[PDB]
């Protein structure tokens, strides 16, 4: 089972990261990652780290796969609480989802938060119907804004020491996504 990448280059995050437009060349789907591990209110543990992707793959090869597959180890350590924070560039797909809620029921004493970059085939109602069970299950799917993406470049990224630098339109993409996914998550 595959380890994460330690970081993305800044291009490979400006390009994949990109909140539209449409994104038609996005055929990757790339998955930042924060894990925090609490045991007796103090932090036991952090790792934080990247898998990624490709749009053709068998959905059993998708980033959260992988993410979750890696995870379910001694990484995991039965007695301690974990959260688990995402920031994907393409929203998950149903089967991830399912997965997913199969892996919270699983394993209780995780919790889970996914920010993500662009909304995935969401015209359609098995991507938003994904997207609600997550919600469903009591995980939060939110937007990247401003802030998360500063953060995602912050960490997950080497920058060089280069600051973050918004393209066009960020903040005009984040509110029209939003008020798609507060929409569909009524
Ligand atoms: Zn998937």
């Amino acid at each position: 089972i595959r380890n994460p990448m330690k970081a993305m280059y800044p291009g490979t995050f400006y390009f994949q990261f990109k909140n539209l437009w449409e994104a038609n060349d996005r055929n990757e789907t790339w998955l930042c990652f924060t894990v925090e591990g609490i045991k007796r209110r103090s932090v036991v543990s952090w790792k934080t780290g990247v898998f990624r992707n490709q749009v053709d793959s068998e959905t059993h090869c998708h980033a959260e796969r992988c993410f979750l597959s890696w995870f379910c180890d001694d990484i995991l350590s039965p007695n301690t609480k974990y959260q688990v924070t995402w920031y994907t560039s393409w929203s998950p797909c149903p089967d991830c989802a399912g997965e997913v809620a199969e892996f919270l029921a699983r394993h209780s004493n995780v919790n889970l938060t996914i920010f993500t970059a662009r909304l995935y085939y969401f015209q359609y109602p098995c991507y938003q119907e994904g997207l609600r069970s997550l919600s469903q299950e009591g995980v939060a799917v939110e937007i990247m804004d401003y802030e998360d993406f500063k953060y995602c470049w912050e960490n997950f990224v080497y920058n060089d020491n280069e600051p973050f630098k918004p393209w066009k339109g960020l903040k005009t993409n984040f509110r029209l996504l939003k008020r798609r996914l507060r929409e569909s998550l009524q």
